[PDB]
């Protein structure tokens, strides 16, 4: 039976941020959602999230992460952010009097953190009958944290904060992770006994650690081998730091699973994305939101897609594109933009220059130049001509030959196995197998050159 | 006197990939070709690949690899994989059974050895007349290597494998290279004692080491300094690492003879590439196959070359391009693609958002917006206006001024000095210095705003 | 009282480049620019260049860095590169006889070196009354430096340049930073005594350092820990290497100030560049002279800005600019080009496969695809249809609705609240709510495919 709280009401000003530091992002989820995932996956019989000042804005979105994950998440308020302490305090009031269980507590800002971590300390915990077991991990540069204080036999003597350290103090590496396991009366009675008199003024969690010494309770210091596991972040470098170290992590459980990556220091792929195998990343590239490639694909370099799906044997270079789908086989690139709604058919070309938006390509047809489409539906085996534009519903069918410079005025039917000729300008439908044009015939004007353009270079025409 | 055996006969079931292992490719070569390109180099007497299952693949690729190099490489078929000492049983199958010369054996996918590092060991294994010679590096993480195992007096003992290693072995960093030197006889020798009693159950190539420890033979580590010349890669984690450091050593040996290169991380460059005195290369650069860059280039961010020869004093920037030339102080990009077949001459600018295709262009001529030129040939000192398109053979002469919006009617001839209206559809030949024109006149409808779109924001036509 | 001495006369024979070493630039600045910068900021009484070959190219930029600073910056000549202790000499004959004052001795290679370290320099050396203090660090790779050596009591008693140590030497880790501080008539002295017999046969600056102790006079090694501010370069690799550090110190100040970076190893900011509170930064960004962004603007993928000014809440993505602004709440790309005098009003809009260039938008004006925008002004909620040309200067009003496949051919005025339609070329100016028009009629001809293309999958017209 275990309880576990989520410090999330800290202002976060390190961030220097409008937004509230737990909604900050990486690899496709706030840390706040990376958080409460690791949790959910431990099933816990309470989980409770500690918000302050920006509550109203971040308690939908735990609302609708609790639905998400199938489960009851409750939210304790914290009024003015008066520590870590403090906060725990405010956590333990959405639990009963009685409560008997183990209390969990837990940062929203350390987004690493997985649910065996989480477990390996529950069980600690529970074999070495600790009254608090704390995770620690130790680290080249330990700023900022929280210092472990051993005594000369290896005992766990205090916690001091990067502002209260000696310059002695503050050259200890190992440091604490702000995960932890106590018994839940010990950590009523500890917390009790905290006062602020410290550098920052504020109620400290990591104070009950000396205090609980004080009494001879049992206190446990559980070293975490992965630092990254339990790395916070507090401004906007160490976000960066760790959003590159879950980043490759990511990357390599994909190359482990038959996906090369030529260069994973530039290719960026959220949590959620699938990728087939024997496909193929060249550098540049970002896979992004619910984005799914099957198997055998080539996705380009410098290529950005949020929420498509590709399907097996495509190629997608130099494309940048969300909510949109792209079939088996299909070419799309170098220098094409899809926009939402976009469905590509199987052997479908999207070419250099084009852009389509919420319109739909079948099988085989090709779009390879210079292009417009958008608000429209074409068939199958169909070819649209260079620098033509679908001027924004138009419906083109199978087998068409559409010619260059084809301007498609909405709402018009081009019916299967017609054609357009060069410059046409099409406002009525056409029957299938006609050919529809409107440009007028070439005049040659001799001599031109040599009236209204004397001397220039082109008075080559000598 | 010396044969070389390379082992290429594993699944490679850890890449995960229908590709084998050994045709996995890093900076332009597969890591055999790597392999053999280097042995070539020390051209040793006899030279013998051992292949497997997917030998009808990968045979004929060593047959053109042994034309290239001008020597014979011969294959010997190893048909079930039972162990690295099975494989190198097939090898000495090729050989003479009376062969008296040194055996070195190394794998296919230790794709940074070098001719070097390949000679040093020849010389130390005839300099301390040893039966084996082994080569060994040490590492920060020695996972899935075989460990070094030395007695009291630094003697080497034996090889264990990853697999086998006791949690205290394993720990040992220094790890075999999986290079060796033999004494034929010994070897011989050493293969038929070999026994398939371990963890993965096969003949271990490594267990030779103990044998002729047993023997009172003499064994001797060679250790090898720069770890990444005898790296290997077994997964694609590993590949993408070691491609990574292959491409850092190519960029420098660039840079030390001249190029700036604003961002190593970011630029590929493969090996067979060459580069100008003082040309630049801005980040997000792949310069790919036999890619040709001239002295004093900008070579400007985010661009892909494979197979394109640059002059002296071009500017290459945002461009995606393959097998093309491009001159002297040509201009090209950004947004640019050049598909095979295209040359541009000296001075020449091909511009934003423009796609070229087997044309040829003379020196001096712009084609500088939104176009596409496809199978055409075109003179020197022309001008092609913007959102024009050749629509495909078609000849344009030197000097000319083609107006916006025309379209090119292929096959079509356009004599030097002539010119196009804007909005022309040339369907026929134009006479030198002529002006070929078919848009009709402009009409402007009076009030047409007033009359067709009332209480739009437009009628502040009042 | 101090005379700060640049040596920046050597040849530079490793960079491999017809650019003088000390004007190869990193995030904005030549080197020698950055070290001008920063000795401004001390301001010392006297600050003296010493120039030699390539003199009478770099004297001109000193000239101009000396306006800029708003002090006096005096050229010394050295007219062959006798060494770097004949170059000090150089140096002092641009200072009276009589000088009192410290001389303080720096390289126009070491392009990091900050006014603070320069400031603890000269308070160390008046404090410990030294004839000599020299900056000196250590570091994992120390090749191509001057080692430190010391005495048992941890005494310095020369520096060993890399050409003349010994093998045992050079594994020596603490370097030269070529960073001094000298009592005038001490280093006038030491300097008179300096014989070029060394392996490189020059007159070293090092050997001062010996010599002085010598005549027993007052040695000091002052060590900086941040080894990257006194790192030189030499070469193109060193030089990279530099440009790297430098660039991620500069990306952490902007985010600890408020910027999120996706990517800081792809991501690289000049040193002017100021950007505002919450603006994200995608990878593969290059911001560059003096750009400024504002606050929350997203800073897209493959974004490359030199020059440019964008407001509060704008989007630039896949965008290549220079010498343009952009306004509060502007969209911008993906694929735009922005050539120099482009001014986009707030709100405004350029798109995909969108180049503009001299040219005027105004307030919520929208150019969304597949244009040329050349020498034009536009007024202020008009809309450009796709596929269009500015043909080169010409005005359009406000609320203008232009079609697709519209031609402007300059010079020609598109009254207020007029519209074109699509396929349009215009060569007269346009009356304010006008349509203006020139395409002919549609014309269908029935069953052409049947007749002209007998047998082709387009007679699916049955
Ligand atoms: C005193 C304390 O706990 N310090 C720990 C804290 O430092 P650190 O300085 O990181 O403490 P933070 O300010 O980040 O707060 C920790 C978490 O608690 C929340 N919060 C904070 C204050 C408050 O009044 N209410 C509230 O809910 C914050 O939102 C944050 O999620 O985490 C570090 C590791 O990541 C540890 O090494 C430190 O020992
Ligand atoms: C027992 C053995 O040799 N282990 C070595 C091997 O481990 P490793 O586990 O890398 O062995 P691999 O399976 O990669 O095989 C080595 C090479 O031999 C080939 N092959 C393998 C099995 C076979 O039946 N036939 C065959 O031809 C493979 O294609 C590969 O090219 O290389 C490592 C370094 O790179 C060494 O540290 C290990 O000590
Ligand atoms: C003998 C000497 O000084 N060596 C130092 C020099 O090595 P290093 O080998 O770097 O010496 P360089 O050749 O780079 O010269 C140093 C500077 O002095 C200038 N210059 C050089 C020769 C000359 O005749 N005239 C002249 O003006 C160069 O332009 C350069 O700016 O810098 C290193 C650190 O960066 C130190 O560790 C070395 O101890
Ligand atoms: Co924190
Ligand atoms: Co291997
Ligand atoms: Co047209
Ligand atoms: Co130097
Ligand atoms: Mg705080
Ligand atoms: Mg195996
Ligand atoms: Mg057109
Ligand atoms: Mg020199």
């Amino acid at each position: 039976d275990t309880a576990v709280l989520v410090l999330a009401a800290g202002p976060g000003t390190r961030m220097r941020s409008d937004t509230p530091k737990v909604l900050h992002t990486l690899a496709g989820r706030s840390m706040l959602s990376h958080v409460l995932h690791a949790i959910a996956k431990l099933a816990p019989q309470r989980l409770i999230v500690v918000l302050g000042h920006d509550h109203q804005r971040i308690a939908p979105l735990v609302g609708e992460l609790a639905d998400t994950l199938g489960r009851t998440i409750d939210v304790a308020l914290q009024d003015r952010p008066l520590g870590t302490g403090h906060a725990v305090l405010c956590g333990l009031s959405a639990l009963p009097d009685d409560y008997a269980g183990n209390v969990v507590v837990t940062s929203g800002d350390t987004p690493l953190l997985d649910a065996d971590t989480l477990a390996d300390l529950i069980a600690t915990h529970r074999a070495v009958s600790a009254a608090v077991t704390v995770l620690t991990t130790t680290l080249d540069d330990p700023f900022g944290y929280g210092r472990i204080l051993r005594t000369q036999d290896h005992e766990v003597m205090a916690i001091v904060e990067q502002t209260d350290a000696t310059p002695s103090q503050r050259e200890i590496r190992e440091v604490n992770a702000g995960v932890y396991a106590f018994d839940i009366a010990a950590l009523r009675s500890a917390l009790s006994r905290l006062s602020s008199n410290n550098a920052q003024q504020e109620l400290y969690l990591t104070d009950v650690i000396a205090i609980l010494r004080s009494d001879g309770q049992t206190v446990h210091a559980s070293h975490v081998d992965d630092s990254a596991l339990v790395a916070g972040v507090n401004n906007r470098v160490q976000l960066a730091e760790l959003a590159s170290e879950l980043n490759r992590r990511v990357v390599a459980a994909h190359q482990l699973a038959g996906v090369t990556v030529v260069d994973p220091a530039t290719t960026w792929i959220d949590v959620d994305v699938t990728i087939g195998r024997d496909t193929v990343i060249h550098p540049g590239t970002q896979l992004l939101g619910r984005t799914q490639i099957g198997g055998r694909c080539v996705v380009g370099p410098d290529t950005t897609l949020t929420d498509v799906a590709v399907g097996d044997g495509a190629s997608v270079v130099r494309t940048h594109g969300s909510s949109s789908s792209i079939g088996d086989g299909a070419a799309v690139g170098p220098f094409t933009y899809l926009r939402p709604g976009t469905a590509l058919g199987a052997d479908g070309k999207l070419g250099a220059f084009v852009e389509v938006k919420n319109s739909t390509i079948g099988t085989g047809t090709k779009v390879p130049h210079l292009t417009y489409v958008g608000d429209a539906d074409i068939g199958e085996y169909s070819n649209i001509g260079a620098s033509s534009v679908f001027v924004n519903r138009t419906t083109v069918g199978s087998h068409v030959r559409t010619g260059s410079d084809t301007m498609f005025v909405a709402p018009v039917t081009i019916g299967d196995g017609a054609y357009t000729g060069a410059g046409t300008v099409v406002r009525e439908d056409v029957p299938p197998g006609a050919l529809a044009v409107s440009a007028g015939p070439q005049r040659n004007i001799e001599n031109w050159v040599q009236r209204k353009r004397p001397g220039s270079p082109a008075a080559q025409a000598s």
